[PDB]
């Protein structure tokens, strides 16, 4: 899985509607381990970076996915980001989004969401949330490359870095690193979730 005993993610897509396809999609052996060292230089060595934040800790709180998205589906039509996550206990959360294109990060996104009781735990469903417009552009660019292996070239530099933490004490409970590749149609959407370690 993709969380820890506090905090779960559950479901997480990016879609286009327009007024649904989804480009990445995680719905929810253990799990293969990479070191964080490898990564580094994909996010800015800066307050907020990878390194910064996996020396505080808890070094069980971070994930890398690498994603293989579908791009084939011109202009719409809604742009969309939903996450679903879950705990048993009840906070409130401060999801941060940090793209980050050359280890530069050039888009920052912070939204907060509060736990809802549904099923005998609690759920923090963040739907539909307006794809910011540098992606939606980019997207848009990164559809129109002739090959595979251009858009391959050009997503090497691309990174998002995903921060949720607890709002009313500051924890940090989930760290996950985007990666990306793209996938052809007839193989789809495609992810590959790892543990991030540095021992
Ligand atoms: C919420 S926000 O708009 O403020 N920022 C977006 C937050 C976000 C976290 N993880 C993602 C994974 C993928 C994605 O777009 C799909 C995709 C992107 C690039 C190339 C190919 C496909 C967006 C996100």
């Amino acid at each position: 899985g993709l969380g820890t005993a506090r905090l779960q993610l559950v479901e997480f897509s990016a879609f286009v509607e327009p007024p649904r396809h989804l480009f990445v999609h995680i719905s929810q052996p253990p799990l293969e381990s990479v070191d964080v060292r490898q990564i580094y230089d994909k996010f800015p060595e800066k307050k907020g970076g990878l390194r910064e934040l996996y020396d505080r800790g808890p070094p069980h709180a971070f994930f890398l996915v690498k994603f293989w998205a579908d791009l084939n589906w011109s202009s719409g039509g809604f742009y969309g980001v939903s996450s679903q996550y879950e705990s048993l206990e009840h906070m409130t959360l401060t999801c941060s989004s940090k793209v980050c294109s050359f280890g530069k990060q050039v888009v920052e996104k912070v939204e907060t969401e509060r736990a809802q009781l549904e099923d005998g735990r609690f759920v923090y469903r963040l739907l539909r949330s307006p794809m910011c417009e540098y992606l939606v552009n980019f997207l848009h660019k990164l559809r129109q490359l002739p090959e595979r292996y251009m858009m391959n070239s050009v997503l090497e530099n691309f990174t998002i870095l995903q921060v949720v933490t607890n709002r009313d004490t500051q924890e940090l409970l989930l760290c996950t690193a985007y990666v990306f590749e793209v996938s052809t149609s007839e193989r789809g959407a495609q992810h590959h979730i790892y543990r991030l370690v540095r021992d």
